[PDB]
């Protein structure tokens, strides 16, 4: 039903690459 | 039925590639 | 049914490319 | 039903790949 | 029903590759 | 500068109250 | 400068309530 | 400079009251 | 410069109050 | 510079209450 190819070709990563970050940085 | 092909090149990543990224950074 | 093909040539990357990014940043 | 394949070429990796990362960072 | 395959080629890893990372870093 | 007042009366609440939600879902 | 007052009454909640609430929920 | 005042009367709790939470929950 | 006051009264607690929970709950 | 004043009344606790969880619950 669901297929899905993923190639990914990287020289330096300083972020987020096939990810799921969360970040709360809240004030109260 | 679904059907997807991804191909990526990056040099340098600083930000968000094939991601979900959430930030909060609310003030109360 | 659905098909769909992604080719991405990325040389400097500070945004978001195929991602899903969410941020609050709200204030009360 | 649900079929997915993974190839992802790293050089250098500071930050998430394939992961899932939560970070609070909260202020009260 | 669910197949999945991973292929990941790192030359040096200072984030998280496949990972799963909690950082609490909240201030009172 | 900035005042504001918030008075809230609540007899049941299944939802988002004075909050901040944010939910990906995305699909690849 | 800035001046908040927050006063909230709840009898049953199950959801957010001057919260921030972060959910991946992200398919590959 | 910032001065704020919270006052939270709750019966009973289910969710999040004044709390940062984040749930991955994502699939590969 | 800042200044908070926290007030909470709590009867049952089952969630989180003034706190921060990260649960991964991913699957691969 | 920073001040916080915390005032917390609990009947029964079966949660969090000031506090940082974290839970990974994560399947390969």
């Amino acid at each position: 039903q669901r297929l899905a190819n993923f190639l990914v070709h990287s020289g330096n990563n300083f972020g987020a690459i096939l990810s799921s970050t969360n970040v709360g940085s809240n004030t109260y």
